[PDB]
């Protein structure tokens, strides 16, 4: 895997913060990230939809530096207190906020 | 208001992750962060009850040097997709996560 600074990484994010919100008429939405288990980490954004809190992330492997590298080509989502996965792109996981 | 950096406030949540862990019979936790907007920053725990993904977390502004001061002592409780605040510990918080 291909390892790079937690700032590179969240600025990547930042990126396509404001057009995902364009694309999917959004008002309010953030970077969200979590330190998991054994070096694990995930990366996403969440979205606030009328008081609800919607998130959805990625994958990713913490070397020794604090680097971050992509684990796989998958994002999950978080809603209602619970996760699916199987969402294999961006696109993919906002049509299951949007439309579930 | 005292502001750190980020590193120094994550590390102050880590190590009361163990102590909190222990002393609730918690089995997965995690830190939580989220970029909100403006100068909001939001840092916390994310618990894994039996597959239900529970976060706490505290207020905090991000000043133009990337570093992080408290806000408020207070802690907000995000279950089942919603949110809930006026606790004002993490003692109160987990009475929430735990009692209910």
């Amino acid at each position: 895997m291909e390892f790079a600074p937690r700032s590179v990484v969240i600025e990547e994010f930042i990126d396509t913060l404001e057009p995902m919100m364009e694309a999917y008429g959004l008002d309010q939405v953030g970077i969200f990230e979590e330190h998991g288990e054994g070096n694990r980490y995930y990366v996403g954004y969440t979205i606030n939809k009328d008081d609800e809190m919607i998130t959805i992330h990625m994958p990713f492997v913490k070397n020794e530096r604090g680097e971050l590298a992509l684990e796989k080509q998958e994002w999950t989502v978080r809603k209602d207190g619970r996760e699916k996965k199987g969402f294999h792109s961006l696109q993919e996981a906002m049509e299951e906020v949007i439309h579930s």
